[PDB]
């Protein structure tokens, strides 16, 4: 079976963050964030506008792309790390906000990688023949979970969502092949602090595993797809750190016009991040039917996804 | 394709807590609560016990069980409204203790519903062919969050886990039909208040949303298997209400010591609540291979689940 995204949508909030905002709280600059991370702005929902919201706005686009009607969708599973509540979840109030039939709805968490899980996920459900329309959104308000009183968390994160309808696609289209895993001995390197309710992180080890497991992910999800780096049109990172992308794109073997970069207006989105860099290559026109593209990421967990896709219905 | 339980297990902690507990802080008696819940006594995790420990415990019987190694294993799902953190999650901090590759983990949130959804997941990705041993894990410390100054839902909730090995089993075995919903509108009915953390429920609304779809539910799948009331050896609604359970039993035209109660012992443990009656069943010998079972239940979300599942591996 052939199984791809029929509809895709990504949302950011109004609100936009400058790199120069938090030189006035805090000890950092424009030129160190920018040198250290390629952040130039980021995105921040408002205070009544939560993860569920995000979500919302990008699904309801996802639903227009695909030509469907909400009553089509068989199931929602949204990507989120910061839901609104444990339950109900994003999962069921998009149910509610949607106007979907009353079909089976749950947040999946695998942090910065949930996306790529939740479509991976979706597809083995589309390809059962149980299911036909699956609604999968990547959302994170990341805001709510950033300690402001630490420089070198509070510059890195923004918030967004993204969304796809998963179902049958056309000939040789849709996802061609997939890796998800994931280390637990890395969880004492990226977790959510039991006490304050911030995301809390130890920089230099997030980065060293970055670095190998976004390297190693893409280029075995190439292998299994039977392609080599020459085959690729589009690579797409999750957005996190220029850095670790170089070093991705690198060991890939890619060239650089060939690699989606937004990290410079989003910083990082979790589960948002990748379906955000997608929105910017179908708008600047580097991104159409029948390109072979690459998403790769890693998570706190630690969890990594990465999959090749060949983009249309 | 038969895909069903190769291997079972189940943990409640050590700490048991009486109806007359709540007699030193709350307005209540054995006798009030007794009625009201058919609650006699429910386990608690110690405070150095959290959703993870709880998982874990469950997860290694269900390994013993199904006969395999740790290694074996090729996803880990844990259904829970109550993990340790959001990252990592339950399932990252199993991929760890439990001594398995370095596989796919997530979590799953559809409240009390989730062991069931997590179970259908399980079973898309084992029809695929590319996955034969899924650990999936219904695990909650409802103890974390319940309101112990609001007598209505102090006294309801209790905590556990219980895990199965999801893979192939032989001719006719298996999960033989399900279903698997959401209805967004109930949200406001029940849901972890963000303010003070603690599960917030409009009880009324709740009962008689229970009293339908696990009617409704159980009746739907039972249909869906070209099955009825004779077929039925064991029914195993979600444990919280006796009043409710006994309401689905009628529905389905069923004998009283065809359906397991264990809300005696337990109270509610959100996605524990299924595993722990089924190993009280185990236990007690009243089931067995070829036995064909019924499982329905609710969550707030809403969500609700049924499936029909032909014991043994
Ligand atoms: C993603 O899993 N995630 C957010 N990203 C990071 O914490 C991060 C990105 C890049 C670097 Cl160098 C370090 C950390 C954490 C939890 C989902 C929120
Ligand atoms: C299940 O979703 N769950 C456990 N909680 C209940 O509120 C409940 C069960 C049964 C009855 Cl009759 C009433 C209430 C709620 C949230 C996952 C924790």
């Amino acid at each position: 079976m052939n199984v791809g995204i029929k509809g895709f949508g990504a949302y950011a909030p109004e609100k936009i963050i400058d790199n120069a905002y938090f030189e006035q709280f805090l000890d950092t600059s424009d030129e160190w964030i920018s040198k250290m991370t390629g952040i130039k702005e980021r995105h921040w929902a408002d205070d009544d506008q939560d993860t569920s919201d995000l979500a919302y706005e990008a699904s309801v686009k996802a639903i227009a792309d695909a030509g469907i009607q909400p009553e089509d969708i068989d199931m929602i599973i949204v990507a989120t790390a910061t839901g609104d509540m444990p339950f109900p979840t994003v999962a069921n109030m998009l149910q509610e906000r949607l106007g979907t039939g009353k079909v089976a709805s749950m947040d999946q968490l695998a942090a910065c990688s949930g996306f790529m899980y939740s479509m991976i996920t979706a597809k083995q459900y589309v390809q059962s023949g149980d299911y036909h329309n699956i609604l999968v959104v990547g959302a994170d308000k990341l805001s709510k979970i950033t300690d402001l009183t630490d420089r070198s968390t509070a510059v890195l994160f923004g918030d967004g969502a993204g969304a796809v309808i998963i179902g049958e696609v056309s000939e040789g289209r849709g996802i061609i092949s997939y890796e998800m895993g994931s280390d637990g001995t890395g969880g004492k390197h990226l977790y959510l602090d039991k006490d304050t309710g911030k995301l809390k992180m130890n920089g230099r080890e997030v980065f060293k595993f970055a670095v190998r497991i976004m390297g190693d992910a893409s280029t075995r999800v190439v292998e299994k797809a039977n392609l080599t780096s020459d085959d690729i049109d589009l690579f797409i990172p999750h957005q996190a750190n220029i850095r670790i992308m170089e070093s991705a794109r690198e060991r890939l073997g890619i060239s650089k016009d060939k690699m989606s970069v937004s990290v410079n207006k989003y910083g990082n989105t979790s589960a948002a991040s990748i379906p955000l860099s997608i929105d910017q290559e179908l708008k600047n026109g580097k991104l159409k039917d029948d390109d072979t593209i690459v998403l790769v990421g890693f998570g706190g967990g630690l969890t990594w996804g990465a999959m090749t896709i060949k983009w249309g219905k």
